[PDB]
């Protein structure tokens, strides 16, 4: 009966979009905090037997190599598979649950999973290019926006927080409280120096420019920030704003796992044990909601229940469907992203399933609980959950 | 010991790059294969659990989304969940392998593994599009050629195919026979009608493609001598010829697992005994298979000379032939109605759809156990062995 | 003295067809090939060349915004000459022969050269978001031969303006499509009766295949009967419309040039002209009814020539559209059996910048093919303009 | 014998590229000189027969129908011919002298000469985009830097500038004392408020903002600034810089000129007449020099001789050939480019000759001087030179 632990997690901090993480390509994110997370794990990179990558937007050709050049940059032996996985929103931690698998199978002892997006670096596509437009206006395409669209119906992520909202009666006035709330949170967390441990700077070169803070935080937000701002996504009855939906962010974050008895072989205190995971699908329309079952399938098979988590880290995409999911669930607000998220921190959507996981952890460890749920919505209409104890 | 077992596999016929599929997206040909694949597992879209596909290649914003997408359109339920994967070449397979552990984890019972890809739609990038190139000529990048560089390196598989004919003392005359022989095993086997029951025709009167257009069924060995070397200036062996095409393509499998088959009543292609993975040098990706194959043959407790069947893909005849002289095949097994340089090499399905044609091959000549493996760009192999019935 | 302009030669290449014949050849190279061989048909060395005017709607590369420069000195004009590229959209052909003889009227020069050159096959896409970044949301591949083509005010296609003054000037769907059945019946005729044979320059393209010549003006449809035009859907607009693809212009490559030189500098050199350029008119109209602008244009040419309708023996008036061409031919009442007798743009095709430069060489050799007086060559210019000379044999 | 003169000339600031002026197209700005122009030259827009002006690089659709677009914008009838020109650099005096032709020859009484260039707004060209690439990396063709090179020889101007240079004897120490110069005089003529009558504000839209200064002089430029620079346009031997080269810019211009008798029927007091022009081609690779001979010919046209020239407008293309085209014409350097030309102000390509014929008219009036030439080398190998006289 084989058991995952995780021996290490660290993330860049999170950039904005346009901001000071725009000049770095997702394969060198990803170079640094697998590297960086190797050695805080004390582990040589000789000995990984599989490395996830999470990742949604290709920026680049290398981009398609993206688990490859991350590991093999950051000093992963070139003898170890490498991966990259996409479910959206959920791939960094669907990247975290595929390298787990792959030691619960006893294919191999010791992996990493992790996740890099460059927001800032999406790229525009023309798919007139190669075979010709022939006559007529061609199209370049913006590739974020289509990450932000859902397949079927065209629509914003956005709209679909709209729909979210309606349907579990989350108010305008509950959606602004939670998204001056999540930023109140984050920013009480940096001063605190709360993410000082996990945090891997990154330098850029007067002089030598190092960039280790969250950027999107407002530390001065007031609640007339929030209600003075209009519905960007419907033009009727609309709730969802800027302000109180997540931002477009640049990040990447990883976490090295083993095997416990690995981890006991070489004498490091795991992080946390992985307990269950979970994945459902929901109707594309009210994807928000997707973390509801896919937290009940993995509390489930835990053989947990609410009452049960200590610290919750459930991504905040839309201040709608957040309310929705803690509502739905019945879990205490308190715990719920107590260091702030998506909103205030940013969504860089294929990393952040694998940088909440390393904030869960982290802040599990330093409030001594015993349960952390992480999970977040995926869209087209899915969720993702998993559980961890220390 | 919970069990994974194929209930059904299918795949489109391989489209040329700029061919017959072209007006096709990846989304509609992996709706397609899931679709056919559903029905003849006689199984209900409902009961599906779990959709993992391979792709390389995202030709539009949708294909960010590509195993959703595949699997709502083909008719799985909107309750089950859907993964893209991206293990270049050997994407399809790799779907296979995550959709097959979702099973073996009890996560559930059924589940999709599949690959599409189209290489006919792949977009050029324009990266300087979004913050402005400002001053200076700025670039549209191929983004299929980005699929065929090494992103160490930026060399072509190509070339990474001639470290792997020069390490293995793999000739010209070699490689071009081989080549010649994987086109001459694909028409026999066209024209035998092997492919028939596996392949899903795409009609778009109508146009309705149901025939691997790839394969040249008049094909002598002075095409293949006159051809000249494409990926190395000096002392090169790798041609067009020799090497595998362009192409677009979709394939899909239904497992599930053993006592749900059972259950069902469902009489198995086959069953999933082990799989491996292997990392390796960039420069000589090629010879992945080699690791991979002894991992799964270890794992497994076989041998060589177990393997009745053996799908391993050719890439380039190059590292084509140094695979199988390396791990001691029988070149009669490998390739029996022809892979990559004949039939063609649709990145992200292609091993999705040698794993279909590996498995109706080993129930047509009543054979026990087959592999498939395949090379990988950046340096990997990937290899899975299945047992009939 | 007063001066006075006089044409010695004139050459056009044939007509491509949009993404045919001369979709591989590039403006600058179609234009020196006009240049060299007028050049050699009026005896006349590059190296006595004064000046050189060049007509172009649409910049394909780099070089055409040197075009009438690459022309020249590619075509062997000395590097001595200056050369003028000029754009007035479908008349640049002819402004271009128009500017060119301004300079030998007011004495700059003694020989000039007027043509033009467009390459509609090769007109490019922009990316006008390139530069500086289109930052977030979708952006655009703006195509520029479309973009020749629609009113800069109203951005409105040609077509809809010529909508207009089918419906201002009374001319029905079955007149357009007769017109554009005749059109192609006389540019077929003169074809196969050899019509065309000296005014055209071969282009000849050299590649791994030996070589293939360009002779022929391959827009036009031999075998053209009336129930072809009447299937046909219009095209332009979406209620009580007229204008169809079958009664529209081509999209079209091609290039042409003339040399000309003061009077008195042809008689010293013992050549004999084609013609006298007598008059010339320019004219703006309301740019919604722009295919109208050969009438003011043509009358003010006609008052300069004191010369009327009557006077003229051929009339080339480009068919943009059969529904203004039509329109053109009843408000000046002319007689339609003398204009366009070989063809116009429906059938021969239109290629922007080139057009009126090479219905000018159509036009003078058609003269003197006839032994007639006067010539009128005008043509409907987008934006709402015309333009119209008079030449004299 | 029927003569031409000018009775207004007006010009934006020039705008540096991607500067004040990146957001207002050619178009835009041809609207806004023709209005102004004709405003101060005290005329209706139903009045003018015919409208030129001169352009180099095509930014969008509509710049293919320029003139006829900064024409009917700009108020002019819709009834007059408008025509857009392209001789490169000299596009814009180009402009000027084909408007004036067509007075010349009686075929009408009133004219508009401009130009207009964005080069922060020039395309980058798909040429894969109509028929597709296929296969293989395709490129984004700069259509500025297009404008900029030799299309005989592909090489930048700059490049030509050091055959010049070169051939000329005018050294690196030259250049950039000149360059130098310009900065300091077009600073001068700033402050002591030389360029306010003739620039018609910019006004675009957190409110309105008005652009109404030469935004790309530098007031406190020492000459340790151009002596540190780098040669930017060749490998070894370099003499040419950033600094002591023309600038990208934006920019458009306009004047309204008439037959003379037209004036006086107008009771309207005219900046100056047309006296002649000239134009001329040389070497490709020494395009610097155009000026030489184009200056001879329209010298020897007007029976006038260098001495008589009391202002000069001949356009810093480069520090390079401005120098040269001075010592080979034996020009006084005092009375050429008195306020800076385009090192120091800029050179928006196919503006820049109908902006420095409106710098040189109110410079030749508010120094009561007789006569003025104006003059500029062109890419590819030509010059064209028109001269002026104040009556």
């Amino acid at each position: 009966t084989r058991e995952v632990v995780v021996v290490s997690g660290v993330r860049t901090a999170i950039g904005t979009f346009g901001g000071s993480l725009k000049d770095v390509a997702p394969a060198e994110l990803g170079a640094l905090v697998v590297r960086e997370a190797l050695a805080r794990a004390q582990v040589s990179g000789d000995d990984v037997g599989h490395v996830v990558f999470g990742n949604v937007i290709q920026t680049e050709p290398r981009d398609m190599y993206l688990g490859r050049v991350a590991a093999v940059n950051g000093g992963v032996t070139i003898n170890a598979p490498a991966l990259t996985v996409n479910r959206l929103c959920g791939s960094g931690l669907q990247a975290i649950v595929s390298a787990a698998q792959t030691i619960l199978l006893g294919d191999t002892d010791v992996a990493i999973g992790g996740g890099a997006e460059s927001m800032s670096r999406a790229p525009y596509l023309a798919p007139a290019a190669r075979w010709g437009a022939r006559m007529g206006d061609a199209g370049l395409v913006d590739m974020m926006l289509g990450a932000l669209h859902d397949p079927f119906h065209r629509i914003h992520m956005g709209v679909t927080a709209e729909n979210v909202a309606k349907e579990y009666d989350i108010s305008r006035a509950q959606q602004d409280e939670a998204a001056l709330e999540s930023h109140r949170r984050a920013s009480a967390a940096i001063k605190a120096g709360y993410f000082k441990d996990q945090i891997v700077p990154v330098v850029s070169k007067k002089g030598d420019v190092t960039f280790d803070t969250d950027e999107h935080v407002r530390h001065d937000a007031t609640i007339d920030d929030m209600t003075k701002l209009r519905p960007v996504f419907v033009k009727e009855n609309g709730t969802v704003t800027a302000g109180n939906a997540s931002g477009l962010n640049d990040a990447a974050a990883a976490v090295v796992m083993m095997e416990r008895a690995e981890a006991e072989r070489r004498g490091l205190k795991p992080l946390a044990r992985l307990v269950s995971y979970g994945h459902a699908g929901v109707d594309p329309k009210a994807m928000g909601i997707g973390p509801v079952p896919a937290t009940k399938i993995a509390l489930e098979r835990a053989g947990l229940q609410v009452s049960d988590l200590d610290v919750i880290e459930a991504n905040e995409a839309f201040a709608a469907q957040a309310c929705a999911v803690t509502k739905a669930l019945g879990l205490d607000p308190a715990k719920v992203n107590p260091n702030g998220s998506g909103i205030s921190l940013g969504h860089p959507i294929g990393a952040t399933g694998a940088l909440i996981t390393v904030k869960a952890l982290h802040e599990l460890n330093r409030v001594q609980g015993r349960y952390a749920l992480v999970t977040m919505c995926i869209g087209g209409g899915q969720g993702i959950a998993a559980i961890f104890e220390r």
